[PDB]
């Protein structure tokens, strides 16, 4: 919320158990690596995946360790953990006593009580199996949570939080990757188009603007076959949209045309991850390099001036702001 | 948010300039009176009316001093103030840089930037004048702010926060007093019925349950002619509704009939304000007594057991949790 500190989730290598958590302070430009291991004398696990901060507690999703850790955002000390998660993706709080945890390889969204760390129920997604089930990012509008369904799916689902039931769905292009809501209460999702030879599909990917109140598609911007966009996101004001599509792209949330010029042109760095400071609009991009050594983060001002570079953990893939 | 500290706004006597601010610590059962004056060497003013707390800053609305003071919730020292307000009632933040302040004797809701303390615009309410205009409490559902219109009015208005315009209205009984939203995203408002000899009107007052998503009245509970109810309030979970109508009344938000038995019996005084601890469900009742002598606060458990009683300022009518 403040933008005064940045957490970086380093995925590590799948099944090698070498995920780590980094913390960067934009004011001092100092990075700290392996902070969870150093504070807890315990490895973070396998494939760190996402994180949210809520009232000085950070909730770190470790996808292939089937766990979310609650940690102090000051000391990085574990205060609790939720285990038993099929393959968790994101956590979104409904209240202090209720949160939803999305999953891959499950047709259910898990409901937890964050005060007890216990799973209290499940939301069954329609027309989904354990074999190809996928739920991902969540946004909330009024009483409803919207969630994109990514791997081998092509839908946004609408959940009534007063009943914990899916009440509607919206079909989009195959594999919407991410989901955010702007200052006009329009949701944005960008699909990745599958891939050549996919058992599911391969098509031109698209960026959609969807009214949150009415769940209606308002705009669809189509890209080229072969593009695999990802990580649509917003600045702090919710009025500038960013995403990855080889380059880093941005546009005003009121634009009716996608710009021809990107924010950061792709040349010598493959952009593995992206975030925007909610405080000053700085843009951060992750470089996974060779997927074996420390990856690095580049920090740009909103005007494109490179102001910092810092090495983190292995395959930095997600960000979370204090 | 925590429920560890309670502010009490003592209205003082109208036009006497003797409003004060009190702070109560439920753990020690210690009250501190005249805290604003003690911390700032400045009288609070005339008709302190309401307060909200946002990120350790308290925003104290002083209706007949035309000002909202931003104070530290630790030291109670002023950090800034918003002046130039016709006769402010409540403040509701839309974002860090945008808040709405309702008014009596104005047809406009003021828009402010709380970071600069400046008035940045106005929301014109339809079919309202400076002479009898009234906007009062606010709740937000999605992109919309709903507001009750109290003195010489009989409406709830719906404001689109993305345009800062009134986009809809709902007629209710005359003079809806207060507005809350429960855990089912139903709004509740209770009218006072005017009074016999009012220049505006007089009728049986009612409690309404209104769907926030569709702005539709779902339930209307009518009371006896001559009652003048006020101050709907919710517990922390948003599942028990309380209000004043001589006695203190409560019911589950899922109840289909108003109860015949009250929570706290009338005692020949003037219950004037009400709050529920969001931490433990204790119920606090502000008693203005006779509107002249020093008021008292009664603290009860959610089960009706008296826990404490303490003296505050003159006409204690509003509460805010730290
Ligand atoms: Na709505
Ligand atoms: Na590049
Ligand atoms: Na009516
Ligand atoms: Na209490
Ligand atoms: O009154």
């Amino acid at each position: 919320a403040t933008g005064d500190g940045l957490f970086i989730m380093n995925e590590g290598n799948f099944q090698y158990g070498n995920a780590t958590l980094s913390y960067y302070d934009p004011e001092t430009k100092k990075v700290e690596n392996e902070i969870f291991y150093r504070a807890n004398a315990m490895k973070l696990g396998d494939v760190a995946q996402s994180m949210i901060v809520r009232d000085t507690i950070g909730w770190v999703v470790v996808n292939n360790s089937h766990v979310i850790f609650a940690i102090s955002t000051n000391t990085f000390k574990e205060v609790g953990r939720i285990t038993g998660l099929t393959s968790p993706r994101y956590i979104h709080f409904i209240s202090d006593e209720k949160a939803y945890i999305t999953q891959i390889w499950d047709y259910r969204i898990f409901i937890v009580n964050p005060k007890t760390y216990q799973i209290t129920g499940y939301i069954e997604c329609p027309d989904m199996t354990m074999e190809t089930g996928s739920t991902e990012q969540m946004v909330q509008y009024g009483k409803y949570v919207y969630v994109n369904c990514w791997s081998y799916q092509n839908r946004i689902l609408k959940i009534d939080t007063t009943t914990d039931k899916v009440v509607d769905q919206l079909t989009v292009g195959i594999q919407p990757t991410s989901l955010v809501m702007d200052k006009n209460f329009k949701m944005w999702t960008i699909t990745d188009g599958g891939y050549k030879g996919s058992p599911y599909g391969y098509e031109e990917p698209s960026l959609y603007r969807i009214d949150a109140e009415t769940f209606k598609i308002e705009k669809q911007f189509k890209f080229q076959l072969g593009d695999a966009p990802s990580e649509v996101q917003l600045n702090g004001a919710g009025d500038e949209l960013y995403w990855i599509n080889k380059d880093i792209w941005r546009m005003s949330v009121d634009e009716e045309r996608v710009p021809v010029r990107p924010f950061l042109k792709y040349r010598d760095t493959k952009y593995y991850g992206l975030t925007v400071s909610p405080k000053n609009g700085d843009v951060y991009v992750a470089d996974a390099i060779d997927y074996q050594q420390q990856g690095m983060i580049y920090r740009y001002t909103e005007d494109g001036e490179l102001v910092d570079e810092f090495y983190v953990g292995i395959i930095p893939g997600a960000f979370c702001w204090k």
